[PDB]
């Protein structure tokens, strides 16, 4: 099982920065959408659903810093969850060699500075376990970083 970010080199475990470009100016009350499907993809090395991998996001994943006071929601694989996660998300099955964009979106409800450029705005813990044997479990952490500032007028 492997993942990559923006077509980068394969990732087997660990913490990885995921850089996003956001609307730099948002109005009061309007929600910020952070689409992550366009940035992170994962795949099964076998294919044919042989040793299918089970993937979920993990309880405790939350905003960082900063947006700790912010409330929001997280979309994962046909279910939306309050964010920060107080439970695990549902499990996504990956058993094809075809890279699968993570079905993942982050929704953020906000002086005028909402997001600071270059800061970690969310820490998303992802868990992997395979079907074969003990499962070879692996932990991933995606540190979501905005390339640009987002402000309110």
């Amino acid at each position: 099982f492997s993942c990559n970010v923006d077509g980068g080199s394969s990732i087997g475990a660990g913490t990885t920065s995921v850089y996003v470009n956001l609307d730099p100016v948002i109005q009061p009350g309007q929600n910020l959408v952070v689409d992550l499907s366009q940035h992170i993809s994962c795949w099964n090395d076998y294919g044919g659903w042989y040793d299918t991998d089970h993937i979920n996001l993990v309880q405790g994943s939350a905003f960082a810093g900063s947006l700790q006071s912010y409330k929001g929601s997280l979309y994962w694989n046909n279910v939306t969850y309050p964010f920060p996660l107080t439970t695990n998300t549902n499990v996504l099955d990956i058993g094809d060699k075809t890279p699968m964009p993570l079905p993942l979106k982050l929704y953020i409800t906000p002086g005028g500075v909402v997001i600071k450029a270059g800061e970690v705005i969310a820490r998303i813990h992802m868990y992997k376990i395979a079907t074969l044997g003990s499962g070879n479990p692996r932990n991933f952490t995606w540190n979501i970083i905005s390339n640009n500032s987002v402000v309110m007028p």
